[PDB]
């Protein structure tokens, strides 16, 4: 299994700067969300690699896909998302035709914290 890592950037990069995790990802809407993906196997710079991002509405809907060129030494791809609207997102990684990994994250308006155990999309703060 591969690994996702993240760093938040103020508009106003090295592998060690990223925080490696795929759980409880909650990002603000005023920082650029930068990710790295480290493949569990070795990869070729010429192999067809894509990411897609989907936004949750009535279930996830694909926003678009983007061709990525792997770094074959670090075995990574990297990207970033500027200006996503608040919501729930699904990032998928495809290699040579197959989806090989995916991860969810939330984007929230910078106003009132998200309580991990009690928050829901249908409460006064999130809605
Ligand atoms: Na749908
Ligand atoms: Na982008």
């Amino acid at each position: 299994t591969g690994e996702f890592g993240w760093v938040l950037l103020d508009e106003e990069m090295t592998v060690g700067e990223y925080t490696i995790t795929r759980k409880n990802l909650i990002f603000p809407d005023d920082k650029t969300i930068c990710y790295i993906y480290r493949f569990s196997r070795s990869v070729s710079e010429s192999a067809e690699t894509y990411v897609s991002l989907s936004k949750f509405q009535l279930g996830y809907n694909e926003m678009d896909v983007l061709r990525k060129r792997p770094n074959p030494v670090s075995q990574t791809i990297e990207g970033s998302f500027q200006g996503l609207s608040p919501g729930k997102y699904l990032l998928k990684v495809a290699y040579e035709g197959d989806v090989i990994d995916e991860v969810e994250f939330l984007v929230r308006s910078t106003r009132t914290p998200y309580i991990e155990d009690t928050s829901s999309s249908a409460d006064d703060i999130e809605k």
